[PDB]
């Protein structure tokens, strides 16, 4: 069902959740002044969600969430990323530098407090109501310093919601000793992670396992050999009951961002500026990239990370536009607007209408600047690799005109380091020359001369419109065109050479214009934000908060729905559950992304499923539900009617791409790995039987 | 249900058809001694099926069956391919050169008569039992020729069935005045042409409409202004009643070929020789062709057809090999013969075990020759375009040696003409040289020196193993290597230059070996053929014809089944009926194949469906059914329980690719346009009301 609901809004949605089939008592789920299930959910490493699943602080999250920790501990001799990792005792669990989980200990509405404090500010246009700094001063005042010393391991944060109409203060408890316990092999963790991505049906066992360490009192500590497993206040029970079509499902986690209150005019800017330009520019780029990879297997190895990441956002823009074309996302947002404008007339408050119109006027005023910004961002900053070639720092330049021959040698070395990072083993000068001519030919068509970055004027003024000649010249004459050319510079480096380096001048010139457009555009955000406060204040006051959730902002939200398949198109049905069968169907042993693990393949043939198979002897892999999730929800616990853990959220289907702006009940689905499958893999692929022992597994 | 059954087999199968939902009386479907539905079926233009749907000789078949006729009547001022075509009176219907329809007027079993005649052949290994030249003699004798003079418009033919254990004599009624009446625009006839090819779901309105003209008596006659519409013996009534899941469907038509009685050793050869080599060699070919098409907009246009043509049987091979890999085709065939061998033991007759062993032994003996044939057929004869460059005829050679200038120039003219048709507007020697190098490298890798075509020995001996320099030389020195080179030859021709022309030597040498290998493999066919006659005789004696149909052979068969969807893979369920919404869902005005017709589009937005809509107010397009069809069944009528026309067959799903060898009930499906959609396009897109008025449309 629609919405990413504040924990504070559980009471107000408890009956609908009962309607859909929630069995828990409300306070067992979220208790605002005691222990509850909420206390078992964590923000994992700042972006993902995870959950505690044993009284020794064992934490589950996605494989894609643990990926970096698994890679950092992997080499040629012991490639955990490929083979997996299962520490057979707690001492073999690996610490991670720069890792966190965070608990949401307390949450409290501090709206009236914050609004009282905001009346002390003179300027009625102050943006302090959304300043993190200001909001932190208020938080520190209420807590209030020395709060962190008096409460070791806790901190406080205030955040804004409903465009500045509601304020929450969060008391967080943060741990930074979190060790890798286990992960499956990449053939399970990422089964088809580029082809099957954004896609249902899905067969990916996207999980990994960690453990929170603490000091002997259970309070936070940085890594030390003294530290011992956390004994948490709450962990999730794992259920073997499985799922059935229409079963209740709910999620807690940390959705990042949504745009639920966009005006129609913002839908038009979003479609015809952000997305069209992204789609256009990324088509040209991927064009040249694809043909170069097909024409050379070396280039294919080098450019398929970069080509891949260019898709995973391009594709999101294709899908987003498809939602405006076919799902009337615009007319939906126009309707919300008019309902409110009418309503403001009936009440004799015209300010709602004025807010909407102040947004439209602002959107209209900034359209060419924004178009120029997106052109340069997508076309040059993201689009041409030599856009990010090295530029000397102040300090470096200063050294190269000094007399300190060794400060001369140090500055060169920092640049040699950045040069080799730019021109690494995945960089091809010739590929990027091709990419550049295409991207620049599109950029100069779409951007008139007197709006160009200063160095791009040279194409007309010096190369007689010849873009090839301009790019060739950059590489022929630059100290960053080849290893040779850089080396020759480093031998007799003058500050004068770098000042005329045409690649330096390019990279600087385009960055000046990116920066300049960004700064010109920044003042246009304030009126839209101020107008939104009013717009949303109106929307809440007219209907209510009950069917109008607050935009996500990387705070703890819950969402509910049912396990349910859907129909993506005429005469097709996807059901609610995938099976291990479906993994084997997709096998292609000569495709990296569809490799099937020898032990898993073997566990399949021998039907060796413990009591992790379903009512008919089929081994489940993944299921999907009507929950409302987004980026940030990676690793979120999925709970059955008794708040028992039934799976981990890991993706959203491509038909719900536009669900950060409008939710589509018949299409949007959360994509969840089945907890039975997670266990099977622990048990039968890992053989890491100690982890099943410590969970509290139930019917 | 499995089977392409003989009309002779209707009585044996009639109960099974009643069980599946058949209503009508047997003898209204097929009667040897009078009029029956069978009389409404035609062999349309050699390879398609069609059906008579009015008392004035109106004929429906597929659009892809009517394609060439439509394209032949299209100029730029009136492009009927693009816009459709609708004659508004019978006198506007457009004649067609080299066209026919063929009724099957009678069918007699002539097994005994054919067996008697074959005892007078002394050699017990004569292949006369399968000879068309011979069987036509026995036909002529039985029919007392001059039969075609005594009965103008009629003719006779005998064919063999069940590998020579059953003969039928057909009496054919051939009309050759057959005129274009109605086509929908290609956007409907070929909606999704190549994306949706071999695919369910499907949204393609694949029909066209013709009329049979004849003389005053309704007797056949070539085109003439004096000709008027044929009053046929039977036409189909058209049903507005529609389809539901599990409704009886049945088809009549002319399936081309099947290999249902393959031995498991025939399956293994087909996989590892025939299919694997085509897959290997076409992958290569197609790769090189893609690079170049992506590389140059003009090569794409030049080479798109040829690439698609290569893609056809490549995809078809890929599917067959899926089915062997995962559906146990070989096991099914192995089981077949295992049962008959066991049963033959029991009878005390080794006949069958001796036969199967012979097939085994012959398939083993011919494997290297056959591996060589497929390597040369896929690798060069089809792979390399300049393999089909001109070779001088006996006659042209003979004229370039004479003293006859007139004959010398006529020779050159003929050669110029074949040169222009080979080096035509779609021909690129750069592309051809690139393909040729990829393909020859694989060929010289597989095929050793002693088995090369003679000219290919030059790579090793003359060009130091450098395939690229060989192809360079062929083009550099050949008279067919460029237009100018040819013209320098035409000015001063001589046999000696053609004799030493490296391209002529290449194309001669590769065709010599191709012919040569074809000829050495020819003797191996007879043992297999004769052994098959015994093998199929044994299976029939053992298990009867009940659930054992005779291989297709371009003769009239019936098939039955039910309208039913299916699950193509895990968690995916395709249903039985597609809708006009599905068309709309696919609209994509930039992509050529998914353009939607404005007038069709408008009928949808108006819900202007008359009595064509299904009872829930939705407009059907296509349906699928478990009928057993193959190539030859294009345009075939689909009938309901009462034998009323409910649709037109036009494709098979790829999931059923192995259907010609192994029928896959849960997976294989005939793809059928709903006759209600057909009428919709006549009514609301043609506006061609007279065609509906002349039909008999029942509820």
């Amino acid at each position: 069902d629609e919405g990413m609901w504040l924990m504070q809004q559980l009471g107000r949605k408890y009956a609908q959740m009962k309607e859909r089939g929630l069995k828990m008592k409300e306070y067992d789920l979220y208790n605002p002044n005691g222990t509850s299930l909420k206390d078992a959910v964590v923000l994992f490493d700042g972006g993902c969600t995870g959950e505690v699943v044993s009284d020794r602080g064992l934490v589950l999250t996605n494989h894609h969430c643990g990926y970096d920790m698994i890679q950092a501990h992997s080499t040629l001799e012991h490639n955990y990323l490929e083979n997996g990792f299962w520490a057979m005792r707690e001492a073999d669990e690996l610490p991670n530098k720069d890792i966190s989980v965070v608990f949401i200990d307390k949450i409290e509405d501090v709206t009236d407090y914050v609004k009282k404090e905001l009346k002390a500010i003179k300027d009625p246009n102050s943006m302090d109501y959304l300043s993190p700094k200001y909001l932190q001063k208020l938080a520190d005042k209420k807590a209030g310093k020395n709060f962190s010393a008096k409460n070791p391991g806790l901190s406080v944060e205030i955040k804004a919601f409903y465009g500045g109409n509601l304020y929450l203060m969060f008391t967080k408890k943060t741990y930074t000793d979190v060790r890798l316990v286990g992960a499956p092999p990449s053939s399970i963790g990422k089964f088809g992670a580029d082809t099957d991505n954004w896609i249902w049906p899905r067969h990916t066992g996207d999980f990994s396992i960690f453990r929170i360490y603490a000091d002997k009192n259970g309070n936070p500590a940085p890594y030390s050999e003294d530290n011992v497993p956390l004994k948490p206040k709450r962990f999730f029970n794992i259920s073997l009951g499985g799922v059935q079509e229409n079963d209740y499902a709910m999620i807690m986690g940390f959705p990042g961002t949504t745009h639920r209150y966009f005006t129609a005019s913002e839908v038009d800017e979003w479609k015809s500026i952000d997305n069209d330009i992204r789609i256009r520019m990324r088509d040209i780029r991927q064009g040249v990239m694809l043909r170069e990879m097909l024409a050379d297997p070396q280039i294919k190895i080098m450019y398929s990370a970069k080509y891949a990441a260019s898709q995973n956002a391009y594709k999101r823009a294709i899908g987003a536009n498809w939602a405006i074309k076919t799902r009337g996302l615009r007319q939906n947002k126009q309707a919300m607007q008019d309902r409110l404008i009418a309503w403001g007339a009936k009440q004799g408050t015209p300010r709602y209408e004025e807010a909407v119109h102040e947004i439209d006027a602002t959107v209209a005023k900034r359209a060419d600047l924004r178009r120029r910004y997106w052109m340069i961002e997508e076309g040059i900053i993201r689009g041409i690799e030599f856009a990010r070639s090295p530029i000397p720092t102040e300090d470096e330049t200063k050294a190269l005109q000094g007399n300190d021959a060794s400060a001369r040698k140090e500055a060169i070395d920092k640049i040699r380091t950045r040069y080799s990072k730019f021109a690494n083993k995945d960089y091809s000068a010739e590929v990027d020359k091709k990419v550049a001519v295409a991207m620049l030919t599109e950029y100069l068509k779409e951007i008139p001369y007197e709006n160009l970055p200063l160095h791009l004027r040279l194409v007309k003024d010096r190369f007689a419109g010849d873009v090839q000649a301009y790019v060739d010249d950059i590489f022929a004459r630059s100290v960053f065109g080849s290893e040779a050319q850089f080396d020759a510079f480093a031998a007799v480096p003058s500050v004068e050479k770098l000042a005329e380096d045409p690649m330096v001048l390019f990279a600087s010139s385009v960055f000046d214009e990116y920066r300049k457009l960004y700064n010109e555009l920044r003042p246009y955000d304030d009126p839209i934000l101020r107008a939104q406060r009013t717009y949303i204040a109106g929307l809440l006051e007219m209907d209510g908060d009950q069917d109008q959730f607050p935009d996500a902002n990387l705070t703890l939200r819950f969402t509910y729905g049912q396990v349910k398949g859907y129909s993506p198109r005429d005469n097709v049905y996807y059901g609610h559950q995938t099976t291990l069968d479906g993994v084997m169907e997709k096998e292609d042993p000569d495709n990296w992304e569809f490799v099937v693990d020898p032990k898993l393949k073997a566990v399949y043939e021998r039907k060796d499923f413990g009591r992790y198979a379903d009512r008919s002897g089929r081994m489940p892999v993944a299921f999907c539900a009507t929950t409302h999730t987004t980026g940030g929800n990676s690793g979120s616990p999925v709970m059955n009617a008794n708040g028992e853990l039934i799976g981990l959220n890991f993706d959203r289907n491509w038909e719900g791409v536009g669900g950060d702006i409008q939710y589509l009940a018949d299409y949007q689905r959360s994509i969840i790995v089945d907890i039975r499958y997670v266990l099977l893999v622990i048990d039968k692929v890992g053989g890491c039987q100690r982890l099943l022992d410590e969970m509290n597994i139930v019917p």
